[PDB]
């Protein structure tokens, strides 16, 4: 139908927006803290502690799958990123002050990103 494909080009459209905003989010982690999974080689009881991982290489996968419908879902795994990095480190790690500078440093670009969206339907 004609409306199916007015649906799939707003989605092609939110896809586009949703990646800007991705590399954006991603520029706030220079260090590259939040750039893969956590491994699970590496901290093998992580799935113990963490019950939904994420990071921006997986968030990265949906986003080109145009697996996100609306930027409430988005931001849903941003906000994993921090929240899991927040229970999992303690307060004095370099770690969870990423986190913490990711969430501050994303709020100003998620706070037009949520205009846009309004905006251009």
């Amino acid at each position: 139908s004609m409306e199916q494909v007015a649906m799939e080009l707003r989605l092609t459209e939110l896809t586009r927006l949703l990646r800007s905003v991705l590399d954006q989010l991603q520029d706030k982690d220079p260090a590259r803290i939040f750039a893969q999974p956590v491994s699970l080689k590496e901290v093998p009881d992580y799935l113990d502690h963490i019950k939904h991982p994420m990071d921006f290489a997986t968030m990265r996968k949906r986003l080109e799958a145009q697996g996100y419908k609306n930027l409430h879902e988005f931001e849903e795994d941003f906000d994993l990123i921090i929240d899991n990095c927040m229970k999992y480190n303690a307060r004095d790690t370099v770690f969870y002050r990423a986190a913490v500078r990711l969430r501050d440093q994303g709020g100003v670009v998620l706070r037009q990103a949520r205009r846009e969206v309004d905006s251009i339907g």
